[PDB]
């Protein structure tokens, strides 16, 4: 389970498209499974 | 055919989604009828 957070306060939150960009993709992120995201759902 | 490259560097690369962002229509852009790139296909 992954949440997002603001950089100058520890706020954990549900992930949204808006608060995260769509980017290319890379070898170093992480390959999730399960329990995706509703932006990668 | 176009490609994207670099700023800094030159490397001829597919034209995609994520080196592209969809902006209002000028007179002085290339008006292109075939062999569209798949942002635009
Ligand atoms: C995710 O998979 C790709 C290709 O399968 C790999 O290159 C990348 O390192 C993986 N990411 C990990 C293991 O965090
Ligand atoms: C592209 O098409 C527009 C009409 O939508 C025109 O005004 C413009 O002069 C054209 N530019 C060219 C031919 O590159």
């Amino acid at each position: 389970s992954w949440s997002y957070t603001g950089s100058s306060f520890y706020q954990p939150e549900p992930i949204t498209t808006f608060n995260s960009r769509f980017v290319e993709p890379e070898v170093t992120f992480q390959n999730l499974s399960n329990n995706l995201p509703p932006p990668l759902l």
